[PDB]
């Protein structure tokens, strides 16, 4: 039935816990009772991130309260909505459809942990964890937090830790070899370039199962324009707790699961202030977001070629930059590899 | 029984209505049960605004995280919210916390219409009716249909009505001369200012009776300052449908209430650009917000001593402002003396 | 002699200076040698606008140094130099651009002044004083030293004189009432607008000759738009030393003519940043730049009606503004209506 | 007689011609009169210096106008300037004291060959020319015209030609492999850094005696920042004609001098907009200015560590960027290493 060891198992469940899967959904005020898992679709969702950009383009060329009705109200049919008896949301404000977005996006994932789920139970092998983990094509390798590779990546997390994230805390408790399914033929043409390091790159627990069975990906195409500050990418940070910030929990859930990996960032295009970038400088391969405090240069480790900023992060010298945070974004999904994937507790401060 | 002429008291009881209240908090996602409407303190809410206002200074400033923690969860329980099965939008997007500005705003006069009501169940010379009408403190003396002023009037609700503002059309339906006991007296220095014409003045049907009864009022002081494009004061449009876009009719309540009043302007400080401001410059006693639409002014009817914009909506000539039509801020409220109330029905499109 | 007031004669012998003309052109590094005075002319000086304004619309927009170089050839050429044994400056500096505007200016007048001076001028009755005046084309008078009027005068003078501007003393030596033939029949119609104030205007001596025969005019066409601050019109200011900065009086030539004409504002487009007005805003009969001081508004007084803002001088509300002090530009020749011509002597702190 | 070889003998007298010193002086309007070569010095130019700086604080900082002529004053009272017939410039335009940055740092040079020139005169054994070579304390050797290293340098020059700079083309008529004496070592520490490369650098012919014996300095610690774009520092072109128009030849003077030497940048904190640097942040070593255009990325020719951008100019995707074309910026003067010297001339069609 089974052999996992414990953290494998209390990880294997997580990322197909149907359960989770709902309450989510719930979140954002979907009615489950016409949208549930079971009728779930990335070609759906995407007709949404369509409707969403149709309506950037709306207020941004000032369009009538009409055609800005219409639109708000094809949205809310594609995709039901569960408010109970309050008026539904306006969708004309530019932060209403970015919140919008980040529902859409975090859908995503969700569509296929489930589909991707929803078979493959046939030939009777070991407990369910077994006929699935199979077909996350990924060895969940194994890490020990006492031999070699670990003590390193404990440094990281502790200091990677910025000062303006004290509504919470950190602790290490599961790291796992992560290796997908080959994606290594894949980034092998990307090591033509030097700048590799590894960053972070945090997201909701509900989300993790398809980061394995593709990872990565970019926001697809009928994504809105104005959606990410630096683009349609994969963005990545030198921060922690920064990147923990996209694991959202609450009180009673202090306990998600963020990611590591090295990105190809070649010759990095370096802004400090928003731009939505669509094509890279000729010579430029990824782009930086200088931040206003970053991990001390003066002191970082390195090693089989890529490298870590773990100093205690200082302050930099930009002080005319909009981020507070650094910021890494690549725009080639073969231009990354995920090596690690850990998971703590976030016990906060109620 | 009554003695108001029967349009008078559709609107007494309309404005008075014990149902439609209770309506309008569920709808704002507040929880009758912990938040009884019997229980709104004028106090209560300033508590309210107040956590706003840190809420947002700390968040234009990346300040920390447990702050945002913190002050959420005051507020949500000061203002009990019951999101029924949906997780608590946390208020760090600085962005949903407008639409909470804007509720507390709502929930002002809802808090006066009961107190006002509750405390004259006393007394029975008449209807409930007009025991509810001797409480306005005010004089509602219907207008003949069928004479100049209901051409005027009725002619300047039409002409200035804005073409993207499509999802509605307004048919007069009634038409009021109110007169707010003393507004007159206070209004009186403000005559011999320059500058005075009638403008428009949407609101929500359940802000009536607390403004005719205490006239139009600022935001309190603990309330936010960059609440409103151009800081704390009394509103105003020259364009009937910019201002009837604040009934909130919808439609199941296709009809609502807009008030036409005389404002004291004189020196107006221009501006095209969103400035939250404290205060005017020497010689200057209000503020006008430039739009790309304006009545036109060869067009400007004088009703002895008072202008009138019944002039059909025109291009202004500015073209680098950041509003479609034109706003007037007071910062007084001695400098208003309301004169007309109207009922509309709205006939949408949609 | 003549029978003009002693005063009314040294006036005309100091506009009509044809050794002073020369000594400006010469300060300019003209070659007087290849053009003399003599040889000036309006559409040689108007050609030599549209090259300015050529380098504007090529220079900024990215050029070729083949350009500029023959762009700034066509001009030296056009218009003779003599820099001596030093390589001439290259018109791509905007600031270097700019004075050849502040160049072409007091030429365009200085022509007017000479063509003007010498065109029948030689008659037995009357001497040359007396003969150059009814040049003029208008009537000239002495005010006194006594009369309300210059009582008004001097205390406007004084009162408004910048407190940047110290370095220099003021000191009214001799009043003059004015009227351009025809002027009264010119203005008749705007004298029924609002908003008529006593504006100042400063310019060089050798300049007068022409505008009290021609009347205050605006910059021709072809002159480039970001020549000028508020685009091509006239300019006045409610600081008498922010126009007298304006008379180009060294201490050579320590006295000095300045203006008080009636301007017609109308409706004022309050702009506090720099833009190149083509066509004004609907309703709007000029445009009034905002600074950060100004005079006090509650100590206008009036004379003969006019708004005069002679009140000593106040910080604005409005502080961020390009602009230290007010200016008013009209942008039709018959919103003036010259008044006062003053005869001031500068004491100097060079 | 020499015996050095002819074409190094032309380029001693060359920059050392003390005629076509004075010709600078006068370029500058500089009163030979009361300001003779001799006479110059490092305290005296220094003090200007420090003026210079004062017209810049007190104009950014404000102040009032009697100031601005104080320090106007100031400096010409201490570099006499004869500007013969003309009105006295004055310093405030902001950039009025750019053309003033520009005079004092030839002074300085023009001053230390003259000094050098004097040091060691009343000799005696070969001509004067083995004497001042000596002096410049630099190893200097003529690279035969057939050289493969010769084919490089022209290759560079050839391809990293502006095609904006069309009014003259450029002709090779010598080739110098320069070593000064020193450089080599306290440069060592710096080889160490990554991004060496060879960059351009244009000045003066009368400037070049300075440069070579104390090598590329940057702006005294008197001067003022608001001279330069991005700080005091040393700049550097990859586009020859960029460094070119630093020669300031003319259709009189035709031969310039300009420098290849490689810089050790490392670390670059890229910008586009123009910024007067103080501090550089945490691990950034250099400065690089992004243009509209730049030489072929994929065109690169490395020789051993230090690359050699001798491709074409292409377009990059900066499209923001406030500069046509790049730039290189480093703040410390031991971390360049000249390498060569050309002797090349201009080719106006003017
Ligand atoms: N992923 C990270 O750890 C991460 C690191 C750094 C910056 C990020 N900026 C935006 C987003 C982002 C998160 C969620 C969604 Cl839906 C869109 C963008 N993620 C980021
Ligand atoms: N209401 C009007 O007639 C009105 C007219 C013109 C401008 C306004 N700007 C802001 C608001 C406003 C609306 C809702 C809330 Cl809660 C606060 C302010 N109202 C306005
Ligand atoms: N003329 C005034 O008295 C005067 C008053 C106020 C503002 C002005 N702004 C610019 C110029 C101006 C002056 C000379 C040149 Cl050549 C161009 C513009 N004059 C001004
Ligand atoms: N030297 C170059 O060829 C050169 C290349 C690139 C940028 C430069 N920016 C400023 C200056 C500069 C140097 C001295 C002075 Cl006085 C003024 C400007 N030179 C530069």
């Amino acid at each position: 039935k089974s052999k996992l060891p414990k953290p494998v198992q209390d990880l294997i469940k997580m990322i197909f816990d149907v359960e989770s899967m709902k309450k989510a959904m719930v979140e954002y005020e979907i009615d489950l009772q016409k949208m549930p898992l079971g009728k779930l679709s990335k070609r759906q969702i995407q007709a949404a991130y369509s409707i969403l950009s149709e309506v950037q383009q709306a207020v941004s060329q000032g369009s009538s309260d009409s055609q800005i009705l219409d639109l708000s109200n094809r949205f809310y049919t594609l995709i039901p909505h569960d408010f109970g008896m309050k008026k539904p949301p306006l969708l004309n404000n530019a932060d209403s459809v970015q919140a919008k977005v980040e529902m859409l996006d975090n859908l995503l994932d969700i569509e296929v942990a489930y589909s991707l789920l929803r078979g493959g139970s046939d030939d009777s092998s070991k407990d369910p964890i077994d006929v699935n983990y199979e077909k996350l094509k990924t060895d969940i390798k194994v890490v020990d937090r006492d031999s070699e590779e670990a003590e390193i990546i404990r440094k990281y997390v502790k200091n990677t830790h910025a000062t303006t994230h004290n509504a919470y805390d950190l602790e290490v408790i599961d790291i796992f070899k992560i290796e997908r399914e080959g994606e290594c033929q894949r980034y092998k043409p990307f090591k033509q370039l030097h700048n590799r390091r590894l960053l972070w790159h945090g997201s909701r627990t509900t989300n993790f199962a398809g980061i394995l069975s593709q990872g990565l990906r970019i926001a697809p195409p009928e994504a809105p324009v104005t959606g990410y500050m630096f683009g349609k990418g994969i963005y990545f940070a030198d921060m922690v707790s920064k990147s923990a910030n996209y694991c959202h929990t609450s009180q009673g859930d202090p306990i998600g699961l963020i990611l590591l990996g090295e990105v190809a960032l070649g010759n990095m295009y370096e802004l400090k202030h928003a731009s939505h970038i669509s094509k890279l400088p000729k010579g430029k391969h990824s782009v930086k977001g200088l931040g206003k405090t970053t991990p001390d240069p003066s002191a970082n480790i390195s090693l089989d070629g890529v490298d870590v900023p773990l100093g205690t992060g200082i302050s930099s010298g930009v002080n005319d930059t909009s981020l507070l945070y650094n910021e890494y974004i690549v725009y080639d999904i073969a231009q990354v590899n995920l090596k690690y994937l850990l998971k703590l507790k976030f016990n906060f401060k109620t």
